[PDB]
């Protein structure tokens, strides 16, 4: 026996389901972003760490402390607003780290 509901399942794109799973298991790293003014902005290691366990959990939605407020975060449509909000949401996503070049280096000694 089997079943599609065996693995899990991503969100639409324009590319093919072997660029998406590379993108990912090149380096197996994560981060979260949010739309702000200028662009996509990264949230901290101690927040995107909640986000990132409410899909491995199984809930549709999660929450989350800011500079002073807290902000409900959907996993269903990707967005964020605050409790008292049905209406009014900005944007969100999960990305994937890269690695730069001063993660190579050389003996101790040099
Ligand atoms: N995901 C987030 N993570 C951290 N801080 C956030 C996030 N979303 C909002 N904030 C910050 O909390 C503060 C208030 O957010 P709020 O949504 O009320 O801003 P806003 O006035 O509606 O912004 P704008 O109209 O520019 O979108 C701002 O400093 C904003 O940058």
């Amino acid at each position: 026996p089997s079943s599609g509901s065996s693995g899990f399942l991503d969100k639409p794109t324009l590319l093919s389901p072997e660029e998406l799973k590379a993108a990912s298991r090149g380096n197996g790293e994560y981060a979260w972003y949010y739309e702000g003014r200028n662009g996509w902005w990264q949230y901290d290691e101690r927040t995107s760490r909640e986000l990132e366990d409410a899909f491995s959990k199984g809930k549709k939605n999660t929450e989350m402390l800011i500079a002073g407020f807290l902000y409900v975060a959907d996993l269903e449509n990707m967005v964020q607003y605050r409790r008292n909000e049905h209406g009014r949401r900005r944007k969100i996503k999960r990305d994937i780290i890269d690695i730069p070049k001063k993660g190579v280096s050389g003996p101790s000694s040099g």
